[PDB]
């Protein structure tokens, strides 16, 4: 091979490749390993323990359908919480929604933000002004997701946007954890969580599906093509109050300027193989 | 030992490989299977996997049933390419076919599908020999056989067979009501191939729908395109012969979220 080759392999055997021009730099940070490649098609690809967690051109594959359903299913998205994103993707996101006032970002390993903001930058100098709590809207938390859910409270949307639930986002996806996230949602309020590979790590998605319906009013599955990814992730949403997730304030998202979530189709987003379906 | 599918961008799709089992040189093509690790088997043609024997149905099942289940009367169907036997299989799942005729152009993919590959639950052997009851096997090429026959309820292309002249012989050859259904790419890396095929059969086809579904072997999602003769909605499946099919993927039941399409492609149709 002429040129370096990235592989993310999943359960399976199977394996999501991408072409690439360099390394850019590999970092041990207390919590994991965090790489950047530069990739031949498909801008910079950021990896934590060897798993891609975004390629920036694509990125928005992801980011937009994590964020902007929730967002515009809920009727007034004041107070928004996001858990890990250290990427910045998800914020900017968030942050096009014009209702919101105050975003509380928290990420238990600040090395990503530092490498993000310097190496990745899709966050638009946002994780800059957070680092330094000059952003007027965003305040930025450096610890674990966990334990603030355990000790706050008055949220109109929780978005969990970390890694896969192996380390220290393991407990993201705990019983315990989805109590403490219900109880602190508004009401109406409304959760959301990626939930992994539709099809390789279904079982981490039915498990995670199960645990949310012994605790929220009403839990939502829908998946999206994620670029980057094995194809396609699966997303999980817990719902407090009269909140209808199957539908979305068209017009409002008109105005966020999407390239993937399509929010006048809200409908197909949830797609799902049958026999997934069928075991829930 | 590794099999990798590289597309446009030096994006690519690998499987871990156990051992190659086959590599054969047709008049057409390079044929190779291997068996992976944990996906069955995969059929390789000029090194571009044509399906893995455990998620294969995922290509299958929203390839056939969709236009399957929309038309009110599917008795006579045509299918160009195939020669894994997958979307025939499929097809004969529905009860109310009465012929089914599969056109291939290279007779050692059926061979080797057949004896290797082996999901088409023995209909390859008997239309090999001439003795199934509702399929017809024919060597030769899709393009000219749409150009002197007519009289298809459902023509599925599972393979030119992308040209306006190919598609006015295609809505032709079906009849009134009719549904004509292709497999278009893959959604992210062949977006101008399918905008390109989209636009040449809404000069043709009363109507033209696309969708997508998430496809295993092959870079996901993969688009379909759909063109409709007569008073087909498209947007409406019987779920209840769906029910009887015993899908694994394709949900019939929930039809509405077949059209998933990334915003951005969708404006540039
Ligand atoms: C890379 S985008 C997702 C982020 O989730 C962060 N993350 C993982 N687990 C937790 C946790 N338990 N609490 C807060 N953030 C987390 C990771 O460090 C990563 O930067
Ligand atoms: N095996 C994987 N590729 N897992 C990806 C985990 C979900 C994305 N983490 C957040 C990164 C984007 N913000």
């Amino acid at each position: 091979m002429r040129d370096m080759e990235f592989i993310e392999w999943y359960p399976r055997g199977y394996g999501v490749a991408f072409k690439v021009k360099r390394k850019i730099l590999e970092e041990q940070s207390e919590y994991q390993k965090i790489e950047v490649y530069e990739t031949e098609g498909f801008g910079k690809l950021l990896a934590i323990d060897g798993t891609v967690q975004l390629v920036t051109e694509g990125e928005k594959s992801y980011h937009e359908p994590l964020v902007h359903p929730a967002m515009l299913a809920h009727p007034n998205p004041r107070r928004v919480l996001i858990i890990g994103g250290g990427d910045g993707g998800a914020i900017r996101e968030v942050l096009k929604h014009e209702e919101v006032e105050e975003v509380i970002m928290v990420e238990i390993d600040k090395k990503v933000i530092e490498i993000s903001a310097k190496y990745i930058g899709i966050d638009g100098g946002i994780l800059e002004k957070m680092l330094s709590d000059k952003h007027e809207k965003g305040k930025l938390i450096i610890g674990d997701g966990v334990k603030f859910i355990e000790e706050n409270s008055g949220f109109d949307v929780i978005i969990v946007d970390s890694t896969d639930p192996v380390g220290p986002a393991e407990m993201l996806f705990s019983e315990e954890f989805y109590k403490n996230a219900y109880r602190a949602l508004n009401d109406p309020g409304i959760y959301v969580t990626q939930a992994g590979s539709v099809y390789l790590f279904t079982d981490e998605f039915l498990t995670a599906y199960r645990k949310m319906r012994k605790v929220f009013d009403k839990v939502y599955y829908y998946s999206f093509p994620v670029i980057g990814y094995a194809s396609p992730w699966a997303f999980l949403v817990g719902v407090k109050g009269s909140i209808d997730f199957m539908k979305v304030d068209a017009e409002k998202g008109k105005k966020l300027g999407l390239e993937y979530y399509d929010p006048d189709k809200h409908e197909t987003l949830f797609q799902m193989p049958r026999y997934i379906v069928q075991m829930l």
